[PDB]
DNA sequence: CCTCACTAGCGCCCCCTGCTGGC
DNA sequence: GCCAGCAGGGGGCGCTAGTGAGG
């Protein structure tokens, strides 16, 4: 009916057509009154101000305190109070609360390292863990802890509570 | 019919927390 | 003990199909 130029891409109305040309080039017409950001549409606008600005977190948690600012992730929030895990993985047993974090599962099952340092060059699994590595790898004067009974140095905090439990049992 | 708003809904990516097991 | 793999509970954005309201 309308497609673009530039892909095979077709919508319906040409208000679509109009905001997905918005989107190959930087066009951003709605611009955010109480920041430097900019969006294409007016939603995606109103939630930025929900999230940044205005605090407004419509979707309440039943259960506890927890309020969302969309309904995706009081969805995801809830399931960890019920257990549920719908996300099913293709070569293994492993089930998930969260699209995404399969994803990052699938990690697991293709090898796949995309975040890299960008001082070594020595590439990760997960954007946490290279971040990691720059701080106990390539900074200077960083805080270590301290067993206070045997007076062993352990950089991370993982390592001291594996150290109690194995070697002073608790 | 045609706009333009609002609402669900998928997707993307990152954070921080905390553990495991090879070296 | 160091190191990187790896799962949980989260925040913020990219983009679009579905609905009506008013030209
Ligand atoms: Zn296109
Ligand atoms: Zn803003
Ligand atoms: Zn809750
Ligand atoms: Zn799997
Ligand atoms: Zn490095
Ligand atoms: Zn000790």
């Amino acid at each position: 009916t309308h497609k673009c130029h530039l892909c095979g891409r077709a919508f319906r109305t040409v208000t679509l057509l109009r905001n997905h040309l918005n989107t190959h080039t930087g066009t951003r017409p709605h611009k955010c009154p109480d920041c430097d950001m900019a969006f294409v549409t007016s939603g995606e606008l109103v939630r930025h101000r929900r999230y940044k600005h205005t605090h407004e977190k419509p979707f309440k948690c039943s259960m506890c305190d927890y309020a969302s600012v969309e309904v995706s992730k009081l969805k995801r929030h809830i399931r960890s109070h019920t257990g549920e895990r719908p996300f099913q993985c293709s070569l293994c047993s492993y089930a998930s609360r969260d699209t995404y974090k399969l994803k990052r599962h699938m990690r697991t099952h293709s090898g796949e390292k995309p975040y890299e340092c960008y001082i070594c060059h020595a590439r990760f699994t997960q954007s946490g863990t290279m971040k990691m590595h720059i701080l106990q790898k390539h900074t200077e004067n960083v805080a270590k802890f301290h067993c206070p009974h045997c007076d062993t140095v352990i950089a991370r905090k993982s390592d001291l509570g594996v150290h109690l439990r194995k070697q002073h049992s608790y």
